[PDB]
């Protein structure tokens, strides 16, 4: 006679209605309304725990309970309700993510091999909930190109991994996020090696490459991450020396490689949005740089082609790999930086660590399959489900110019950073008081603004 509910889930009890009671006048109250409410129509929330939460997730999930209660006339009947930070409700058997956020910006996720089989989609909840995928490795450079023939120059493609994932989601009626041409690190020797060529050689070969591969592609991707992470820091006061000269195309041309090698692509596939790509965008500083190289590349692809409407560097992908320790006033500003560039934002790569930095770094480190390792608490994971409400609603607030949120990955348990419990969805592919929390921020803002 009793029910479990994750924290954030809400369940209509009318169906534990005693046949009696059919036809009558219903009442309903909570013994604890802060642990569980409910409403007047019967729905019940899970809202709290009693207790634990300074405990660690995986030894004692923490628990409440309230008794909730229907009444008819003098009759009355209760049930049990036990609410838990563990996860409940299976991923496909919620409604789609990306239908609550339909008239915000795309819901993304990302893919892999591993989630295609043949030319098809081997599970349906990646279409069921993300109108847009990013490939999670199979577009890297490494995973694209294996040789460059010296005497020729001919460069040697891999595609079909790559080909058989977009066709797969393309006929689920998925779009794509192509990730990513330009890179310091997954890049094949050959391109390692070009950190030691001449400028008027390397830019022919990374002109090469780009429309190369954005050729066989061509059409079929939403939008493509020219350039990855090239600030390592943001320390530098000039961007055009602040640079990763460990990024072969930095090393070998200069400042100059990154206007031509969005000019390239441009030219290659016009139909592709063109987005620069990078991680703490919140850091004011390496945005200031970001802000900076995007406004004089486009400044000089205005100075070229003066006619042309579109931006060269259309968007700014914040890949948004946030922790414990990131306020959602350090992302606004940045956003408000970004906002004066006049490109589209997109949140790339979203996901949050139950826990500061450091400590997911003392604890299990990077990796996947890691997450039952986690020394997360109770109150990290409900802290970690706030986070996303917080941040969403601020996305929310900027969705005339954010285009896409996408989250790096579905489970927790497969996680690039898995030891850091830092998604929607736990080990067992169910939803988290994070996936609650996610979906609310529409309720929630829209509730502010009428």
């Amino acid at each position: 006679n009793e029910i479990t509910l994750t924290i954030g889930q809400q369940k209509d009890l009318a169906s534990m209605v005693p046949a009696k009671f059919a036809g009558q006048e219903l009442s309903w109250t909570s013994s604890d309304p802060e642990t569980a409410s409910v409403t007047d129509k019967g729905i019940v929330t899970a809202l709290k725990f009693s207790s634990g939460g300074a405990n660690l997730f995986l030894k004692a999930p923490a628990t409440g309970e309230a008794i909730i209660t229907v009444t008819a006339g003098k009759q009355s009947h209760s049930v049990k309700v036990i609410t838990t930070v563990k996860g409940k409700e299976d991923i496909e058997k919620l409604p789609p993510l990306k239908d609550h956020f339909k008239d915000y910006f795309l819901i993304g996720n990302i893919f892999n091999n591993r989630d295609v089989s043949g030319s098809m989609m081997d599970n349906d909840w990646l279409a069921h909930h993300y109108a847009i995928l990013t490939p999670e490795n199979h577009m890297k450079p490494s995973n694209l190109t294996n040789n460059r023939n010296e005497t020729t120059g001919e460069i040697t493609y891999t595609f079909s991994t790559a080909d058989r994932m977009v066709n797969a989601a393309i006929a689920e009626g998925l779009k794509i996020h192509g990730h990513t041409l330009l890179w310091h690190q997954q890049i094949p020797p050959w391109q390692r090696s070009m950190e030691s060529a001449a400028k008027d050689a390397a830019l022919s070969v990374m002109k090469k490459y780009i429309t190369e591969v954005m050729t066989h592609y061509k059409g079929k991707i939403y939008s493509w991450d020219v350039l990855n992470e090239i600030f390592p820091d943001g320390r530098g006061d000039n961007w055009t020396t602040a640079m990763r000269p460990e990024n072969p195309w930095f090393k070998s041309i200069g400042s100059d490689f990154v206007y031509e090698a969005y000019l390239a692509a441009r030219q290659a596939d016009p139909n592709a949005i063109l987005y620069y790509n990078d991680y703490n965008m919140d850091q004011a500083g390496k945005a200031a740089l970001i802000a900076a190289m995007v406004r004089d590349v486009n400044a000089k692809y205005k100075q070229a082609y003066p006619r042309e409407t579109r931006l060269l560097i259309e968007g700014i992908g914040m890949q948004s790999h946030h922790n414990m320790d990131v306020p959602a006033s350090n992302i606004r500003n940045t956003i408000n930086r970004y906002r004066e560039l006049g490109v589209k934002i997109s949140v790339s790569e979203l996901d949050i660590l139950c826990m500061g930095w450091s400590a997911f770094r003392g604890s299990t480190g990077q990796g996947a399959d890691k997450d039952d390792m986690t020394i997360a608490t109770n109150r990290n994971i409900l802290d970690q489900a706030y986070k996303f409400n917080e941040y969403m609603k601020l996305y929310l607030e900027n969705s005339d110019i954010i285009e896409r949120v996408s989250m790096w990955g579905v489970s927790d348990r497969y996680s690039w950073r898995s030891g850091g419990l830092p998604l929607l969805f736990d080990a067992d592919n169910k939803a988290k008081p994070a996936y609650y929390s996610f979906v609310r921020a529409r309720e929630d803002y829209e509730a502010a603004k009428a």
